[PDB]
C-alpha cells in the first residue's frame, strides 16, 4: 500500500492548521468579562481535521474528518463537548490505524471499497430532535445533541430520494420546512439534481428531479417564498478523468455561473431555467427574497475568478494563494422573464467578504440585517510577519465580522486583533421578542500569539465591543459552519417575524 | 461567600502551569522515530490540574485536582486517555461551578463540610485489577485501569484501619505484597501512624500502630525483608495554628529527620526505634535493603533546608525558590543499635536530583541500578532566558535524566534540550528475560518552544538519545508521580529478579 506517515507534513497541518483530535469535554471554560446570563442554547460548529495522516500529499482542507465542537450556555457559563463524526471512512481508518480513503471526491484513488465517503465536515445543523452532520457528496449523518454520538447514516425514514444531501439546507420559519437539494444526485459526474423538502412532521413534501447545464459544484442554493434557486461554480467533473487519478473538479472559463430558478412547489424538471450570469464564482448565500413586483432579490457572495485556485482549468490556468476576492453582490432574477444573461449584479459593500449570516426568523423573506466575515488588508488590521509564519495553510482567512443595516447602509466592524482570525458567526435573538437582527453574536478566534483559540460573544448593539472573550487551553483548527441552537425554540428553530 | 473566580490568575497557573482541564481521547499520537514494537503496557501519571479557580491566593500545586493520563501501548502505536478522578471535592465543585474547598489541608478554610478532602493527585498506581490514585491526607480511589472511571473511595473490602494512605506504598516482588502506612493515621495533627500491608489475594495482613515524635510529614517510606522504614520531614501540624486560618504545614529548624525503623512482621508500636539523622529535608525514597551484615542501606534524596519553602518556620524563616539542592544519599542504619543520633549519610553523585526509580523487580532488596530526574544550573543547559518567562510557578524542574550504575559508578545524562524540561521517568524491563535494569525508560518532556508536552522513549543502552519522540499537540501540565503496567504482567508488577 501507499506510505502512512506517522506524524502530520505540509503546509496544510503546520503551525495553527496542525490536527490536535481530541475528543472529549471541557466544562467551566474561563472566561473574561461577562456572559449575559439570559443566554441559553447551544453553538454547535464543524471542522475538518484529518483523524490520521493522509496518504495524498497537500490534501486539501476539506477532505478532512469532520469534527464537531458544541458550547452549551447557561446563567453565564459555558461547557465545551467535542467528538468526531463516526463516519464510515472514521470507523475503518481507526480500526486500521491508517489513511484508506484517497483524493477528494476520487472512489477510484480509495485503498478499500467505501459505501458511503462522507467526512462529514461542512455543516452541523438541528432537525427533529437531533444533529445532522452535512457533506455535499453523501447523505447526513445523524448524531445526538446532548451526547454527540453518532447514530449512523440518516435516510429520513427512507424517504431520501437521493445519493446527496446539500450542506447548506434551508429552514422556512413561518412553514417550519427544511428546503433541501442534492447535486451528482444519481451518482458521480450526473447532472442530476434532486430538489426536495421536508415537512415539520418530518415527511417528504417536494421532489423535483432537475438536470443542470453542466457537472458544475451547487456548494450553496437559495429558497424564496415561491422559489428555489441554484447558483453553479464553474467547476466541472468529468469521470474518464477521475478513473485515471485525475481531480473531481476543474474550472471552466469558457461557461457563464448559470443560475437556475424552480417554482418552489408543484413543479416538474423542464420548468427550470437555467440564467446565465457573468462568469464568476458563486459564494456562499446570505438570503433571497421576492420584492414587491415578484421579483427575486439574490444575495451572495460573488468573485470573478476561481476562488478554489487548486483547482485550477484543464491548462493549470488560475489564481494564486490570497489573489481572489469575493464581494456581498445582489442579483435580480424573474422567472417570467425569457432573456437568459443577466446584468452584472449591484454590490452591497465594498469588503472583501463571505459566510454570510441573517437573522434566520426571516429566512427567505426580506431581510435587512446581514454579519459576514471580511478580510481588510489595510496596513496594521493584521500583523501578516508574525501571523502568516504560524498560521499553516489551505484555508480562508478573516480578520473581522461585519453588520450591514440594509436600510440605513450602516456599517459596524468587529476587529478581534492584528493578531487573531475568525470563523464564520453565528446569530442569537435577543430574545422571542426582539426585532431582527438584535441580540448576540459569537465567533471563534485564532489567537496566533497564544496559539488558542476563543469564543468572542458581542451584542449588535455595538459590535466592536466584546462582552465576553472565552479563553480555551487548546487550539480548535480551522472550520466551516456552525448554529446556534436555543433552549427556548422546542423545534430548535427560532420563531418566524 | 468569598468571590469565584471565572478565569486562573497567579503565577502557579501561568504560562506551562495555566490548567487546560481536558478530558478524553487522542487516539494515534504523532510519532517522531519509532516506538519499539515489543513494548505492550500503559503508562499511567497523575498531574494536580485545579478544574476551577481557587478562592485561596497562591493555592500551592499540591492542592490540585488530580487528573489522570493514560498512554496505552502496542504494537508501535500509542493513544492518550484523560481523565480526572471523581473525588468528593471534584464531583461537589463541579455541582456547584465553583470552588468550596479551601487551603491545602485545612479544613476550617472550607465553604462546606467535606467528608474526604483529598485531590487524588499525588500516585497513580496498580492493585488487583484496578488503578489507586492516591493522596496522604486520604483513603485511595478505585478507578478503572481501561476507562478511567472512577469507582469511588477505596477501603479494601472494609479491611482499612487508616483514615490515610500513602501515596508512596511499596510492591514486594517476591511476596506479592503491597505495603502501606499512613499518618496523621486518626485525623488532623494526630501522631499515629498506621502501618499496614495487604497480601496479593486482598487479604491485610500486617497492621500496627505506632506513635511518631512529633506530627510531622512522612511522605515516603522505606521497605527491606525485615523493616520498614520512616523518615519523617521537619514539617510540623498544630490544629490551634488551622483553626485560627494558619498553615497546616510549619518547619521546625530545632529538631532533627527522625527515622523510624519497625520491624516488618509481628511487631508492636513500642517496637519502633526513632533514630536522629542530621536536620534536613527527606525526600523521595529510591530502595532500602539488608546488606550482609543486617544493616539497612537507605537510599534517597536529601536536603540539608526546607524544599517546601513556602512553608516556613514560626517567624517565617526560610529558602528562597531555586535555592535548595538534594542530594542522592545513603544513610546506614542498624535497628539494633542503641544509638540515637546518626552520622552525615555518603553521597553517591554531586547533581541536585529528586524522583528517583529502580528495577522495581529487585525492590526491598539490593539494586545497583537507579534512574533520576537532575537539574543542572552549569551554563547553556537550559535557557532559562526563554523558559523562565514561560514556565509560570509552584512546581520543581528537572533538566535531564541520570542513569546510576551503583557497581561500576558510571553515569549517563539524557538532556532533552535547552527549551525542554522532564517529568518522573518510568522503567520498563526489555522483556520477562531482561537483566536489572535493561530496558526502556519513557519521560514525558514539556517543551516550551512548542508550548507542548512529549513522551520520550530511550533504551538504557544509550540514554542519551531518543529512540522515540511522541508529540502531543496539547500540554499536560507538569505532574507527580507515575507507572508502568506491563501487559505481560497479570497482576500489573513485574516478576522478581
Ligand atoms: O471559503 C469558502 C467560500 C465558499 O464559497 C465555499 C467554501 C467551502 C465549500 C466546500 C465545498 C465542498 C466541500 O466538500 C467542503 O467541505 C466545503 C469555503
Ligand atoms: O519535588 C518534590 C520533592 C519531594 O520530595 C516531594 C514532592 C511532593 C510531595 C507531596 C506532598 C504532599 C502532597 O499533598 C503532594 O501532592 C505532594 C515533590
Ligand atoms: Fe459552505
Ligand atoms: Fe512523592
Amino acid at each position: 500500500l501507499p506510505p502512512a506517515p506517522r506524524y502530520f507534513q505540509g503546509e496544510n497541518t503546520a503551525g495553527f492548521m496542525r490536527p490536535v483530535r481530541f475528543e472529549g469535554d471541557i466544562t467551566n471554560l474561563e472566561v473574561v468579562g461577562e456572559i449575559p446570563k439570559s443566554i441559553e442554547g447551544t453553538f454547535y460548529r464543524v471542522m475538518p481535521e484529518p483523524h490520521l495522516p493522509s496518504f495524498i500529499p497537500n490534501d486539501p482542507w476539506f477532505n478532512g474528518d469532520g469534527n464537531i465542537s458544541g458550547f452549551y450556555f447557561k446563567d453565564g457559563h459555558v461547557d465545551l463537548k467535542q467528538r468526531y463524526v463516526r463516519t464510515e471512512k472514521f470507523v475503518r481508518e481507526a480500526e486500521a490505524r491508517r489513511s484508506l480513503l484517497g483524493k477528494y471526491r476520487n472512489r477510484y484513488t480509495d485503498l478499500v471499497e467505501f459505501k458511503i465517503r462522507s467526512t462529514a465536515n461542512t455543516n452541523i445543523v438541528y432537525w427533529r430532535g437531533q444533529l445532522l452532520a452535512l457533506k455535499e457528496d453523501s447523505p447526513p449523518y445523524a448524531m445526538d445533541p446532548e451526547t454527540l454520538e453518532t447514530f449512523g447514516v440518516y435516510d429520513f425514514d427512507g424517504q431520501l430520494p437521493s445519493l446527496t444531501f446539500t450542506a447548506h439546507p434551508k429552514f422556512d420559519p413561518v412553514t417550519r420546512e427544511m428546503v433541501c437539494f442534492g447535486y451528482e444526485a444519481k451518482g458521480d459526474g450526473t447532472r442530476d439534481i434532486c430538489y426536495y423538502s421536508f415537512g415539520p412532521d418530518g415527511k417528504i413534501a417536494e421532489t423535483v428531479w432537475l438536470v443542470s447545464p453542466v457537472c458544475g459544484m451547487i456548494h450553496d442554493f437559495a429558497v424564496t417564498e415561491n422559489f428555489v434557486i441554484f447558483p453553479i461554480i464553474p467547476l466541472v467533473c468529468d469521470v474518464e478523468r477521475m478513473k485515471q487519478g485525475g481531480d473531481h473538479w476543474q474550472w471552466d472559463y469558457s461557461i457563464p455561473m448559470y443560475i437556475g430558478v424552480l417554482p418552489r412547489r408543484g413543479a416538474q424538471g423542464s420548468d427550470v431555467k437555467w440564467f446565465e450570469a457573468p462568469h464568476g464564482f458563486a459564494g456562499h448565500v446570505a438570503n433571497a427574497f421576492e420584492d414587491d413586483k415578484g421579483h427575486i432579490q439574490l444575495q451572495m457572495a460573488y468573485a470573478k475568478d476561481n476562488v478554489f485556485f487548486w483547482w485550477p482549468d484543464a491548462n493549470g490556468k488560475g489564481p494564486r494563494p490570497g489573489e481572489v476576492e469575493a464581494h456581498f453582490a445582489n442579483f435580480v432574477l424573474d422567472y417570467q422573464s425569457d432573456k437568459l444573461p443577466l446584468a452584472e449584479p449591484t454590490y452591497l459593500v465594498d469588503d472583501d467578504m463571505e459566510f454570510p449570516r441573517i437573522d434566520d426568523r426571516v429566512a427567505t423573506r426580506k431581510h435587512k440585517h446581514t454579519f459576514f466575515c471580511i478580510f481588510d488588508r489595510k496596513p496594521g488590521v493584521t500583523d501578516f510577519e508574525f501571523v502568516m509564519p504560524r498560521a499553516g495553510g489551505g484555508a480562508p482567512m478573516s480578520n473581522g465580522l461585519a453588520h450591514l443595516n440594509h436600510e440605513t447602509g450602516d456599517i459596524q466592524r468587529y476587529l478581534p486583533g492584528p493578531r487573531k482570525l475568525t470563523g464564520e458567526c453565528i446569530f442569537i435573538p435577543r430574545n422571542s421578542e426582539a426585532a431582527e437582527g438584535d441580540g448576540y453574536v459569537m465567533v471563534l478566534l485564532a489567537n496566533y500569539e497564544d496559539m488558542c483559540s476563543e469564543l468572542a460573544v458581542l451584542d449588535t448593539k455595538d459590535l466592536t465591543n466584546e462582552v465576553a472573550l472565552i479563553k480555551l487551553p487548546v487550539r480548535l483548527r480551522p472550520g466551516l459552519h456552525g448554529n446556534w441552537v436555543d433552549k427556548s425554540d422546542v423545534d430548535g428553530h427560532p420563531a418566524p417575524l
